């Protein structure tokens, strides 16, 4: 492909086990968070119904404080889940889970 010219920024990872959608392969950084320093955490637990739909959005830990938390949880449901069940990530799932640790960019 030759899309428009641009580069990455930095390197990402996700070695634990999470719900990710086909639009949000990682939740949104936020702006002010991404300056500050601090490395917290975002937690969330949602069920993705067996129809490809992420629902009962309810946060069980994030940062030590208003940070990332809100890209988090707005993203959580802004994000978009096919129902398609593939070797890895499938549907039907009442106890799904999504922890990734945020690190401040270097």
């Amino acid at each position: 492909d030759h899309p428009f010219t641009s580069a990455p920024t930095f390197g990402d990872f996700g070695s634990n086990q999470q719900a990710m959608p086909l639009y949000r392969v990682e939740p949104v950084y936020p702006s002010r968070a991404l300056k500050r320093g601090v490395e917290g955490f975002v937690t969330l637990s949602f069920t993705i119904d067996t129809t490809g739909k992420a629902v009962d959005i309810n946060v069980v830990d994030a940062n030590p404080k208003r940070m990332f938390e809100r890209e988090a949880m707005q993203a959580l449901k802004k994000w978009k889940y096919q129902p398609q069940i593939v070797d890895g990530k499938a549907i039907e799932q009442p106890g799904q889970t999504v922890t990734v640790e945020f690190k401040i960019a270097k």
